[PDB]
């Protein structure tokens, strides 16, 4: 039960059951995914899928909750879960909703340079950054 499926799990269904959010709703939520990573050592789940969606979910509750404390976070997701292209993305998407232009590019070239996957993700979000949309993909993409 001490496994970032069945936590993953949990979480998007304590989200779910907590609709419609109030602060003091997504204050429980995010609480709950800080209980997750409190439980789950990183160290044998960095290839895991799930630890990193636990973390990339973490990351961009905080941008809602302290978006000027929440750079720690992303840069936490990316350093546990370094081979996923969207967690990259994710830590893009929010310098990006920051103003940070230059750092959201750095920050996928890197992205493809360390050879995080699907490179085509990263591609896409280089082709809608480099169009300077708002959203480096699309909730279709």
């Amino acid at each position: 039960a001490n496994n970032p499926e069945d936590w993953l799990s949990l979480l998007l269904k304590l989200e779910k059951n907590s609709v419609p959010l109030s602060d003091a709703l997504l204050n429980k939520l995010i609480g709950r995914y800080s209980q997750a990573i409190e439980a789950l050592p990183p160290d044998k789940y960095g290839q895991n899928e799930s630890f990193a969606r636990i973390q990339v979910r973490f990351a961009e509750l905080k941008a809602i909750q302290e978006p000027d404390d929440a750079r720690d976070y992303f840069q936490m997701a990316r350093a546990n879960c370094k081979k996923f292209a969207f967690v990259h993305i994710s830590f893009a998407q929010f310098e990006l909703s920051q103003g940070n232009v230059k750092k959201s590019k750095q920050l996928l070239q890197k992205a493809v340079e360390r050879g995080a996957v699907p490179l085509e993700m990263l591609e896409i979000a280089l082709r809608n950054l480099n169009l300077q949309k708002k959203q480096l993909l699309s909730e279709e993409e």
